[PDB]
């Protein structure tokens, strides 16, 4: 038995959690994004060639994907289609993929719905517009919808439901994403995070999905500072770290070996996934990248060098969009030799040698009870304005909810919305919730601060 965080999700999807975890210290499954969509060698794509395959010989054991793909700003997706044809092309990919022998990971570069700008835009407190009660927040669930299309129509043709990687809000920690650490306190980004899984698994029974949570990366080993945006045990698979660099340098490989040893002991102590979710050279292996001499190999035998270290399921490295900007190596590349000796390395895994990984039965754990105050979220600023306090308690049965705004200059009584929260409107430090249920008396406290 598992702990999950989907306790009703397929049998294939608890299975390749199992696998994933006991993938770890034996071998590192090698991911590559747009793995068939994009490429410089492939010509056309059609998501059945890729350049991992043309300069290794096999297929990456990882198939990374994004949302961009929905939204019709990456391949497969166009511009012209509805987002549902393009849910189609991208339902295709992962059935291509999943038929090919890899495990599909999809990330999510969500558009600005403020500006209308990209996820590198950064103004509009799209964030805190999009968590629940935010102006923008209906635009989230439609976003979301779409994802959960997505996830029921990945079947293999038996019908069967591809188990997927589904790695959300990634790099919180920086502030280079509109979801990032300058536009949003870490409880805000938690109630971000938490309603991201609540509503796909408890609103729109998905349950294909690992999730994954990756803040970033550059922790020196720090757990206080990494954990300071964790959504919660009961809320996260996988526990990630994205790291790129263009030294090769031992200071860099020194930090990445603590960083990398840092999740795995986390994650062993949770009974969890830890994985190198994105690593690469900065800026790519191309044009406008750089070549780290032996860079690969380097960072490679730095892991396995490490016996807590390498104890991570994947790492997957960015798309090959075009000449100036793609990250894994081919003919014309400095580094295509280094890359070549790192994918036949024995510790590397590729599609070929995955087998087996939906094939397990393991049995799902009882879900965890948990409950949580979705708004205003911890660290939130409230102003004087009519709010609704909203309060999420699953894993549980409840009778009553409770909410006491202390600093008590205030006391209300929820009622369950009949999907998803407990609410009650509120008109305005701390704001703490008591819920009567099964697993017996559940409270949590909010910190925020007032306008
Ligand atoms: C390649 As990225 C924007 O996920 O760091």
């Amino acid at each position: 038995t598992i702990a999950i965080v989907d306790a009703d999700a397929t049998a294939e999807t608890r299975s390749l959690l199992s696998y994933l975890d006991g993938v770890r210290g034996e071998g590192i499954l090698f991911g590559h994004q747009h793995t068939t969509s994009f490429g410089l060698t492939t010509g056309p794509t059609d998501g059945t060639t890729s350049d991992v395959k043309n300069v290794t010989g096999d297929f990456p054991a990882v198939f990374g994907w994004d949302t961009l793909i929905i939204e019709g700003n990456e391949r497969p997706g166009l511009a012209e289609n509805t987002r549902d044809e393009n849910i189609a092309l991208f339902a295709d990919y992962i059935r291509k993929a999943d038929a090919i022998g890899g495990v599909n990971t999809v990330s999510a570069h969500v558009e600005n719905f403020v500006t209308g700008g990209s996820f590198y835009d950064t103004s509009g407190d799209t964030l805190r517009a999009v968590l629940p009660g935010g102006s923008h927040h209906a635009e989230l669930v439609a976003y979301l919808d779409d994802i959960a299309e997505l996830a029921d129509a990945s079947r293999r043709d038996d019908g069967t439901l591809i188990p997927i990687v589904f790695r959300p809000w990634h790099e919180n920690a920086g502030s280079w994403f509109w979801w990032g650490a300058a536009y949003g306190s870490p409880g805000e980004y938690q109630e971000l995070y938490r309603f991201t899984v609540e509503y796909l698994r408890d609103v729109k029974g998905v349950s294909n999905f690992l999730y994954a949570w990756g803040p970033g990366g550059g922790f020196g080993g720090n757990r206080d500072v990494y954990l300071r945006t964790y959504p919660g045990d009961a809320f996260v698979d996988v526990l990630g770290l994205d790291t790129y660099d263009s030294t090769g340098s031992d200071a860099f490989l020194a930090g990445l070996v603590a960083d990398l040893r840092m999740i795995a002991e986390i994650a062993d102590e949770k009974g969890k996934v830890s994985a190198f979710t994105e690593f690469g050279v900065s800026g790519g292996v191309g044009t406008n990248g750089s070549s780290p001499a032996q860079w690969f190999t380097k960072v490679l035998a730095a892991i396995k060098a490490d016996p807590v270290a390498s104890r991570n399921a994947y790492m997957e490295t960015w798309a090959n969009f075009d000449a100036g900007q793609h990250f894994v190596p081919v003919p014309g590349d400095a580094l295509l030799e280094d890359f070549q000796a790192y994918a036949a390395d024995p510790f590397t895994l590729f599609a070929s040698e995955v087998t087996g990984a939906f094939d397990r039965t393991v049995a799902a754990a009882p879900a965890q009870p948990v409950v949580h105050i979705a708004s205003p979220a911890d660290g939130a600023r409230v102003a004087s304005a009519p709010t609704t306090v909203r309060v999420r308690v699953g894993g549980t049965d409840v009778q009553s909810v409770t909410v006491e705004v202390a600093q008590v200059v205030d006391t209300l009584d929820l009622a369950y919305d009949g999907a998803l929260w407990w609410t009650a409107p509120w008109s305005p430090y701390t704001v703490t919730a008591t819920a009567t249920t099964a697993a017996g008396t559940l409270d949590v406290t909010n910190e925020v601060a007032a306008a």
